[PDB]
């Protein structure tokens, strides 16, 4: 079965078999004025997998989400925003589970632009590690440039060459992902049991091959020690982000940096890391919970007072 | 300013200032016919504290939680359970964090024993490393006979050896802990957004310095290479709890194993590694969303049947 609804102001309410004749969501609590249309949307759900009608050999044009509800001419109403794929399942029966991330991704495609115009937010991931190739270095520009996601020019080889080997091996391997959202407001976040890092958890595990999340340095946090804060020369700085942009569960000001590591993945089937496919699902997560949090933080002010620096609109 | 309430079903509101009066919660969703008094919850409580005989230089009474309603004869009538905890601020000297925490580990007893009573689920964490000594072996005797929840008696010495260095040095360090339940039926937790696994993650999260959880082999599985190899006569079963006791958001039946990274911490009231008193907060969070899920897992069918399985008085 199913629990099919997220978010508390802003609500994602879903539906659909892979299977079954389409799927749906319902979003609620977007405001009204955000030009939004079909293309905004799909995208995003383009995205998760990065060939054209050129990635799949003879692959179709994919099945394209319709907006129902919620949108006057070209701007959100600020009513329920409806969403429908239908499923041309052309017409043992096996599935494909691109489906079954399609409205997550769809709707966290709304988020992500509100929060875009709003704020300047800019959600972000890329893969840091294929089973045993780690990228060591992270430029924005490359990673829309191979098909991992992958920041770092010169593993985009390396994790080619480990793909090319397993596939021939009938294998597949882990990965870990590096999600980040950047110019976040700070105070979002809701102590004690809602916590951004709380929900942001509970999003990311909702994705299917994930074994762990983790914000900030994470796990290696363990390992630590308390040599952070009390004497400083002159120059010296410690914004290192060891928080993660979260602390006492509310968002700081700095970038959010989670992480999360999905598990291995059981005619040629090319598996062999379905887990790089996660990234533009990882940051629809994100989107969808901050745009709630915003919201709820909203929603606790009588109204404003800042603070805004020289103000880039 | 809270998000002061978590779960559907088995539901904790709570609300109270540190400094204010008292604590409260109202915990919805027990079934009838618990045997519960408020002994049941300060054993829980008094946790917080590894050794209460074995403190620093004084020690109070201490802080006794009263139950308000949903109690008969000593038994839950099915009604919300009301819980008090009234401060003794006493009226500096000595002044403890540990009262943001108190609700929820009284609930927690609650879901614990329930869940024990019923299905003899056995909820236990234990630390596996603090800075950068780590435990090998677990042994349940031992956990609580040491003040380190830890369960390699060979590692003591060391846990002991490196706290009391952290503290004349004045330097905290972070902790890793594991927490288990055994004996967890089959069946629950509920795709796609509230996974066991989600909601296990969201909740592992409200306790502050978590910065990571992960479920089963959690961040190894980034690292790692896939098949249930092999075919010959000695090959590796499928219950190596890869998964930890999760699988596609529902639990397995196996042990459930999470792991949660907690970061080190900034008269003799030095907390090296506040950490390690974590862990009955983390049992008893496991605890709450393995109660909600149970609830709900009851309410999603009309007719419980086969399997077997053990349900055990």
């Amino acid at each position: 079965m199913a629990g099919n609804s997220i978010g508390q102001l802003f609500r994602v309410t879903t539906c659909g078999e892979s299977h079954g004749v389409g799927l749906m969501a319902i979003v609620d609590g977007v405001p009204p004025g955000l030009a939004l249309t079909e293309e905004d949307l799909q995208k995003d759900l383009d995205r998760r997998k990065p060939g054209t009608s050129k990635f799949a050999t003879q692959r179709k044009e994919p099945d394209q989400v319709e907006i129902i509800s919620g949108v006057f001419e070209g701007k959100t109403t600020g009513t329920p925003i409806g969403l429908l794929i239908r499923n041309t399942d052309q017409k043992g029966g096996g599935r494909s589970s691109a489906r079954e991330t399609a409205m997550r991704v769809a709707a966290g495609a709304i988020a992500k632009k509100y929060l875009a115009e709003k704020f300047g937010v800019l959600i972000r991931g890329h893969v840091t590690q294929i089973g045993n190739e780690v990228a060591e270095k992270l430029d924005w520009n490359e990673v829309p440039n191979n098909p991992f996601f992958c920041g770092d020019v010169d593993a985009v080889p390396r994790f080619e060459a480990l793909v090319t080997s397993l596939r021939e091996q009938g294998t597949s391997c882990g990965a870990k992902l590096e999600i980040l959202a950047e110019k976040v407001p700070v105070g979002w976040g809701e102590p004690v049991f809602d916590r951004l890092d709380a929900d942001i958890a509970h999003a990311m595990m909702s994705i299917n091959a994930v074994k762990g999340v983790e914000i900030g340095d994470g796990f290696a946090v363990a390992g630590q020690f308390g040599h952070e804060t009390r004497d400083e020369l002159t120059s010296h700085g410690f914004l290192a982000n060891h928080a993660g942009g979260i602390l006492g569960g509310i968002s700081s000001g700095q970038t959010i940096r989670v992480a999360i590591a999905l598990k291995p993945t059981a005619k040629g089937r090319h598996d062999p890391c379905v887990g790089v496919r996660a990234t533009p699902i990882a940051e629809a997560m994100l989107a969808i919970v901050l745009m709630d949090h915003f919201l709820r933080h909203r929603a606790q002010n009588a109204d404003v007072v800042p603070p805004f620096a020289p103000i880039e609109p």
